[PDB]
């Protein structure tokens, strides 16, 4: 129901810190579950974005000296417009007119 993710890492002292990373979060806020891929230097965060999230891996993190990066890559758009246009144009007239009249007689 909250969605699980994994970030990059740059350290955790493996068995003496994976834990302060994971049995921190649990102190932490919008996550509810959390577990370290070691030996790849790797995170699973378990969460729920309706409060806090990426705040609360960075706390702890940033709160260490060590380093994290989720790849959130959460684009969305669908902004589509549809094709459309218009117009009229139809002008006309006409014209045209002579009286050639002569006379004299004498």
């Amino acid at each position: 129901p909250l969605k699980t993710q994994q970030m990059q890492v740059g350290g955790m002292d493996c068995t003496s810190c994976k834990l302060k990373i994971e049995g921190s979060l649990e102190r932490l806020k919008g996550v509810a579950e959390a577990s370290v891929t070691v030996a790849t230097g790797r995170l699973t965060v378990t969460y729920d974005p309706k409060q806090v999230s990426e705040i609360t891996i960075q706390e702890r993190i940033a709160a260490l000296g060590y380093t994290l990066a989720e790849p959130k890559s959460s684009v969305t758009l669908n902004g589509h417009k549809h094709p459309h246009s218009h117009r009229e144009e139809g002008h006309s007239h006409s014209h045209g007119a002579g009286e050639f009249n002569l006379k004299q007689e004498l």
